[PDB]
């Protein structure tokens, strides 16, 4: 097969790689190339916050709880290991407030230690009465590109700049198959109006005191309207918008201070901490993640293409289980083809 | 009323603050000085690991759980407050971890969220059968000291630096009250042989991805001669001997070996921490703390010492509670002389 897979974020390279581990062995002639027009640290993935956690509300598609959990339990496995920081990754504790009392997320028993705040936990946090507390693990977008590409590149797997113009053009420049990752961008290849941009501005800033997590959340407002604290690897990133539909990749004004003030307001030590950037990102937002198998036809030869986008505000949380989702499906497109495993 | 403090580690300090927080208002004068031949950066206390947390047995002094406890809380008030990491303050959470089951500890309820770990959890660390994990605080010994003495040097009160020989000098020089917070060196201006220097030594390094504390025991080394990792506000404390009677305060090799290969295969990550100092420091062993009263008698005059030292490997968490009560004692002296 030669496999072009599109796009180099979080989604497309664990894809890749996914889909080099599972068929390299059986499958010779397994040519696969990574063609994007941005790499690291120049994709949505690298502006993530870097934490795993889930929505909130269960998602619409069941199969996305799986493929959260088979990430959560794919990253722990790596904890322990020599290069678990490398690859992005470390664990973190932290907490999720809010001003009343709401039901535990279907997660709870996929992360480490979850409970209910306690009345003394809750009084470091004044402006709220009700929250969680757990561990989960930081997945650091920026280092774990940086190491998938490197795991990529020492299998084989070669990258190419290319601003791809349509499916049609790469299956005639010779793939079989084409694995659309894309995120927010997908529309342009083939048209989806349930894709849309959700708009997340964040402020990076050195406060390295800070050691959990801090998500609060404002059920009025949506998901991620609201203040957020996630300390990376090493830097900390603060939050507080993400709005569908807004197209502006431009910083505003407005935002910075929403994300500024609430976050100093939660966390008040924020007084002494430099700032070290700000960023704009678009979460490829759908009311489910598309990941299915298509044939399309030009001329006489088929070609068969399989969608890896829409994953919202949740990309790191839950690649590893489509990257795994997607590789079942591309064994099947090998065993249609009369081809084993 | 001249009062001189001895000592500016981090219970000298605390102690030189509660009095005077508590006595400036009311009594006047109130002359307080305080006197050390090392100020930070050059303390034990500068040394320390930072975290909260007693010893896993409880104390043969029953006062002492209840001065942790004191300290906790106050501490944690702190939090919320916008100059807390100014103060070397800021939240951890972390791991306690054994090759066996253990009694829970007497200080469980003082912690936030304390539990067992879960069989999940223990696979994270393979060599070790049975654990807890809750949430504490990290007080940094070094920026302690320097908001301390800020706070103490706005209110007036003055430093010296000066090797005090004997407290026969100082109680001669003026003062009316001594508070004798000398560590681990109390018994050269008084022999004292409960008191034995507990030698520790630790590497700190840059490995700013660890965000939780780990501590493990080995029931049959004693305390912290095992292997710990401690996430300090910009650097992380490596730690693994506490030798009691070494009185060297050089750094060896052995030590170095046993910290960075056990906690190495802790926290495999640590390959690539870039190694920021390496150090040794004497904690103020003794078997309990020595938080009492005595009159001297020199000249024409009785000068009042109050002693506050041999914190072993828990000043920092115990340091507030025995301000309070040196402070207690202190109104006890002013009533007995009539102010
Ligand atoms: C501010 C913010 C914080 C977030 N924080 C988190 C978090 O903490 N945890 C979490 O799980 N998720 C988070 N997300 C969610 C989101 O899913 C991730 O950011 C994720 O990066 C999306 O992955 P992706 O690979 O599909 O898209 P991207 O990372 O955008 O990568 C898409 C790739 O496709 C390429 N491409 C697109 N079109 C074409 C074309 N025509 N030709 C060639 N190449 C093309 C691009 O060049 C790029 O290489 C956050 C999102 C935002 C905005
Ligand atoms: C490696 C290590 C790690 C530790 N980690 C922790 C931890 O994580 N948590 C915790 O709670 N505890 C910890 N401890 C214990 C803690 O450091 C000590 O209990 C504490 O620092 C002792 O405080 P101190 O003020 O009594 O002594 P010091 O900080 O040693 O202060 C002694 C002061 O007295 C002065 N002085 C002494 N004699 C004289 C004299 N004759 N004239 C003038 N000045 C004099 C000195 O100059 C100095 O100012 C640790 C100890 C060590 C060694
Ligand atoms: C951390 C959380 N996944 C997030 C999502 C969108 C925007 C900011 C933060
Ligand atoms: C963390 C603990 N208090 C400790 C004591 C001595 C040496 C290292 C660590």
């Amino acid at each position: 097969m030669r496999v072009v897979v599109i796009g180099a974020g979080v989604i497309g390279l664990s894809t890749a790689l996914c889909i080099h581990e599972r068929y390299h062995s059986v499958l010779q002639p397994l040519d696969v190339k990574v063609y994007a027009d941005r790499f690291t640290p120049f994709t949505t993935t690298d502006v993530a916050a870097g934490l795993w956690q889930p929505y909130t509300s269960e998602p619409s598609n069941p199969q996305e709880a799986n493929w959260n959990q088979q990430t959560f339990n794919y990253l722990l496995s790596h904890i322990g290991s020599p290069n678990a920081a490398n690859m992005g990754l470390t664990p973190v504790s932290g907490y999720n407030l809010f001003r009343e009392a709401v039901p535990d997320p279907y997660w709870k028993d996929m992360v480490l230690g979850f409970r209910k705040l306690t009345p003394r936990e809750l009084d470091m946090f004044p402006d709220y009465r009700y929250g969680w507390f757990n561990t989960s693990l930081i997945l650091e977008g920026r280092k774990y590109l940086q190491w998938l590409t490197e795991r990529l590149t020492e299998r084989g797997v070669k990258f190419f700049l290319r601003k791809v113009e349509s499916f049609e053009e790469v299956a005639r420049g010779g793939a079989d198959v084409i694995i659309n990752c894309t995120g927010v961008w997908a529309g342009v290849l083939q048209p989806d109006p349930l894709l849309q941009p959700g708009r997340g501005q964040i402020i990076k800033v050195d406060a390295p005191w800070l050691k959990n997590f801090i998500i609060t959340h404002d059920l009025e407002r949506g998901i991620y309207n609201s203040p957020l604290i996630i300390p990376g690897l090493q830097a900390v990133t603060l939050g507080g918008t993400f709005q569908v539909g807004n197209w502006n990749e431009i910083n505003n004004i407005q935002d910075h201070n929403t994300i500024w003030e609430g976050c100093c307001r939660l966390e008040p030590t924020l007084k002494d901490a430099k700032i070290v950037g700000e960023y704009t990102g678009f979460g490829p937002v759908r009311p489910q993640v598309r990941l299915e198998r298509e044939q399309l036809r030009f001329g006489s030869s088929n070609t068969e293409v399989i969608h890896n986008y829409g994953h919202g505000g949740y990309g790191l949380t839950i690649h590893w289980g489509c990257a795994l989702e997607v590789a079942k499906l591309f064994g099947k497109v090998l065993e249609e083809r009369n081809l084993l495993t």
